[PDB]
């Protein structure tokens, strides 16, 4: 996609060389923000083949509440097996976070039906929130979040989102997250009767690694294609109800896959 | 200051009426980011005068951990008062989640310590995050956090840092923030030996009321002037232990004032 080969470049023309945590090696920037306009197209990279199938099955877990990988595993997803522990917990990660924040006073909050509730009966509200950042349960998940915030925001009949990526693997993670809460936002359009607006990225650290230099160079070499179209088949009565099934791409020709290695 | 200037005229253009809170009525776009070269000085506005005395003793007064506006009093600072109780307590807002997040079992984590020491032992994380945005005690808030999460960075022995803003009153509070935030990263800099690099502005409902139209007019048609320099003249032994007097701004030749009134 255009914003997004922009951004490889940028990584590319003003990066620094960082050296991390995965002992691997970076090339790094501080603060990017791009912007993509739902109703042009599903914002699904065209200049590498994605596997949709993983981002969807993710998103429908995360929104059950669920942090153990089994049901992936029997939906044949894998993206998260090298940071689950013996018996596949991740800890209270994203779909703990979601559907149960835990307060000092023992109450749990469910993040996404308040914001539901708020985007029906309060849509102009400056706080439609959701947060995975909980400072005091960080030291019992599995990995930190990298979408660690995200909010939305609704104009003209039109939901937008913004998250904010704190880390930020730009060949291998950003087609994920670019796909996943565009999909999402368009989950919670349909369910409070609304047109979707404008998903915008805005990331913290912004990298590249040192191993996907010559795969980041490949991809550059490429022309985007027309954006596929996103088609939902039916209205569920909840957003906790919606099958893989009743998701529909069509319009996608993409180049190529192009592999290349994880940190873990 | 030219960024500051550019963002106002893209509100007035771009900017869509909605009815907010209050019912004064607000003109708002959704997304917006502008960085900041420390390097270059001290990002204080020029086209109006600003003082420099509550942003630095409510800051202090922040890292203290303290939530009752007593010492802001005791220092001639009334920005609170409105949203404080009969004793002078805002409830559970920054002093006490920056010091003392409450984690679920009682404890208590203070995210500053933690920067502190990350940005001294591990700089190159990707993790060196505070958060203001404590879910489980919203509720408790006298106001919910309009600053709500920021994140340092160090590259090339600078520190960098995002702050990332849900709602923004573009007249009155963004040039508060733009300030407070790179003073603390003044004073971050100098208790870890090193450079100031970037302050990045990430905001998401950011707005002009409609009863600021005509002191916003005012304001686009001054040009801007050379930006001031801090000069902090004592290194203290720590974070907590800066006091107003070590503060001094070189250079500032603003233009006059421009009052208007605030929304409760
Ligand atoms: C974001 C997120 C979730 N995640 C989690 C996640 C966790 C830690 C990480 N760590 C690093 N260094 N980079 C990442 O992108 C990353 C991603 C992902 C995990 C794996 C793949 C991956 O291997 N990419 C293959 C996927 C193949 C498939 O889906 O079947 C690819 O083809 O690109 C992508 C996302
Ligand atoms: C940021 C922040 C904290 N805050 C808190 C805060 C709380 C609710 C709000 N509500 C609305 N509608 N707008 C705000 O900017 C706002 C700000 C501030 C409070 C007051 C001023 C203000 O009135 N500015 C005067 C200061 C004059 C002085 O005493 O020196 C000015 O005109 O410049 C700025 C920031
Ligand atoms: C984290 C998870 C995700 O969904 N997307 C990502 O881009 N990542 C990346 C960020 C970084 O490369 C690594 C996480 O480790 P760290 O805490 O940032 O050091 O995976
Ligand atoms: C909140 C605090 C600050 O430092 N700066 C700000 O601009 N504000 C503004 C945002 C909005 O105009 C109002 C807070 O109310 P709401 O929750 O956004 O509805 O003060």
């Amino acid at each position: 996609m255009k914003q997004y080969l922009e951004l490889m470049q940028k990584v590319l023309d003003e990066g620094t060389q960082k050296n991390d945590r995965t002992g691997t090696g970076t090339l790094s920037i501080f603060g990017h923000q791009m912007r993509f306009n739902l109703q042009d197209g599903f914002p699904l990279v065209t200049t590498k083949r994605c596997h949709l199938r993983s981002i969807i099955h993710e998103l429908l877990w995360f929104l059950q509440g669920d942090t153990n990988i089994a049901y992936l595993h029997e939906n044949n997803v894998t993206i998260w097996d090298e940071w689950a522990d013996e018996n596949g917990d991740l800890g209270p990660v994203y779909g703990k976070q979601w559907r149960a924040w835990p307060t000092p006073d023992g109450r749990h909050i469910d993040q996404i039906t308040t914001v539901l509730n708020q985007l029906k009966n309060d849509p102009d509200s400056r706080r439609i929130i959701v947060s995975a950042w909980n400072v005091g349960e960080l030291d019992k998940m599995a990995l930190a979040p990298c979408h660690a915030f995200f909010q939305f925001y609704v104009a003209d009949g039109k939901l937008s989102c913004q998250l904010y990526q704190r880390s930020c693997d730009v060949f291998l993670g950003l087609p994920f997250a670019i796909a996943s809460y565009a999909l999402l936002v368009h989950m919670m359009a349909q369910q409070c009767d609304l047109e979707v607006g404008d998903f915008v990225w805005t990331g913290g650290d912004t990298h590249l690694y040192s191993n996907h230099m010559d795969q980041t160079h490949l991809q550059l070499s490429r022309e985007p294609r027309p954006l596929p179209k996103l088609i939902i088949k039916r209205k569920p009565e909840s957003i906790f109800d919606y099958r893989f099934e009743d998701f529909e791409i069509e319009g996608y020709d993409p180049h190529p896959g192009i592999k290349a290695p994880v940190a873990i």
